[PDB]
This record gives structure tokens, sequence and C-alpha cells, in this order.
């Protein structure tokens, strides 16, 4: 095996995490290269597009292909690992949850980026407005497919991207998911029991601010 995966990103979960969880669940060993802010300006001018995540895949031929755009990388891997759905219906369910979670991710990232400062106002707005609306969609989606998995009865990218986005809600709007959307909180508790590689990884993962 000349085979090798190297993922490039800051010391942060953010856009890279769904790729880390997918490779973990697939049992694919990879070099998880997380560089510091001080290192970035001398790494940046060497990468295509000047942005991360980037996944460098050295295939069995020994040749290197460099892939951009976190959820394009995650979907291509997911398809390879049969985690993108087994029917068109499953594929649509995964896509529906990923679209809804992209919206939710933006809202919580905006809170995370808000000065200390002025955060509490943005949190209260979230709880009263786009929070309930997005979280109701996500809850209805997951309920429609049985509460444990977004699609089929096995872990998919839809589940993993739901999981990482619910982690962000739990950390940035503490208590809100647990009180207002108990089924989504139950999903967040349950999912790791559906891949023991996931659970061990989350146990040992470094703490980051997002
Ligand atoms: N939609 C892109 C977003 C990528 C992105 O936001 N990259 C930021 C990560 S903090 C970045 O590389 N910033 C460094 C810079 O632009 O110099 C994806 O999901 O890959
Ligand atoms: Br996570
Ligand atoms: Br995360
Ligand atoms: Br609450």
């Amino acid at each position: 095996d000349k085979q090798h995966f190297k993922l490039w990103y800051f010391q942060f979960r953010g856009r890279a995490e769904p790729i880390r969880l997918l490779l973990t669940c697939a049992g694919v060993k990879f070099e998880d290269y997380q560089f510091t802010m001080d290192q970035w300006p001398t790494i940046k001018p060497t990468l295509p597009g000047g942005r991360v995540p980037l996944l460098d895949v050295t295939g069995p031929d020994g040749k290197l292909r460099r892939y951009q755009e976190s959820m394009a990388i995650a979907r291509l891997l997911a398809r390879q690992f049969k985690m993108m759905g087994e029917t068109d219906e499953e594929y649509y369910l995964i896509e529906r949850i990923i679209g809804e979670c992209e919206d939710l991710y933006r809202e919580v990232y905006t809170i995370f980026r808000t000065p200390q400062g002025e955060k509490e106002a943005k949190i209260k707005e979230f709880k009263e407005n786009n929070g309930p609306t997005l979280l109701k969609l996500v809850s209805e989606s997951l309920e429609s497919s049985g509460g444990k998995h977004v699609a089929g009865n096995r872990i998919t990218l839809g589940d993993l991207f739901l999981f990482t986005t619910l982690t962000h809600v739990m950390e940035t709007v503490p208590g809100f998911l647990e009180q207002k959307f108990p089924k989504l909180h139950e999903f967040h508790k349950s999912l790791p029991t559906s891949c023991s590689r996931l659970s061990e990884y989350l146990k040992k993962r470094a703490k980051t601010p997002f």
C-alpha cells in the first residue's frame, strides 16, 4: 500500500470534523495535520486556493491527488465507503439533513465568532428565532426516518454531519437542545453507540474552541 491520506486544517473541528469522523468510522488511518495560527501564513501560499481543509490522497499507484471543499471531500469519501445512501430515497434524506444542518452550522458559527461581549444577545435571538425553526426541521427530518439514523439503518454522512452540527449547538447554546429538542439530544447520545471507532475517537480527541 503506497496508500496514504493526509488532512490539512487548523487546530479546530469546524469544517474538517465531518471528514475526520467519516475516515474514523470507515476505519481509514490518516495523518491528521492540524497546524497553528502562527504556521498558517507560510503554509497558505503553497496550497491550492490558499484555504483548508485539504485532503491529500496518495493512491495505490503512488500518485497524489489533492482535494478541496470540506463537504465535496466528505461526499466523495462517503460514496466510496457506501455511506451516501443505498437508494435515491436514502440519498435525498442525507442531502436534506445536510442542507438543513449547513444552515444551522452557519448560525452557531456566527455566535462562536461574536465578541464576548455581544454573544448573549445573539444567543437569545437564536433561541427565539432561527434556532427553533431550523431545529424543528432537523427534528422532523430525523423523526421521519425513525430517530436513530437519517437514512437506512446504518451510519451515513448525514448522521455524522448531524452529529457534528448538534455538538456545535450543545457547546454554543448550552442546555437548549437538551431542553427544547430532546429527540435530537437522544440522537447525539445514541449515535456513537452505532460505531465503536467513533466513540473511542471522541473520547481521545483534543479539545478545541469550535
Ligand atoms: N466552504 C469551505 C470553507 C473553507 C474555509 O472556511 N476555510 C477557512 C478555515 S478557518 C480558511 O482556510 N481560512 C484561511 C484563510 O482563508 O487564509 C469548506 O467547507 O472547505
Ligand atoms: Br463532533
Ligand atoms: Br464538532
Ligand atoms: Br433552554
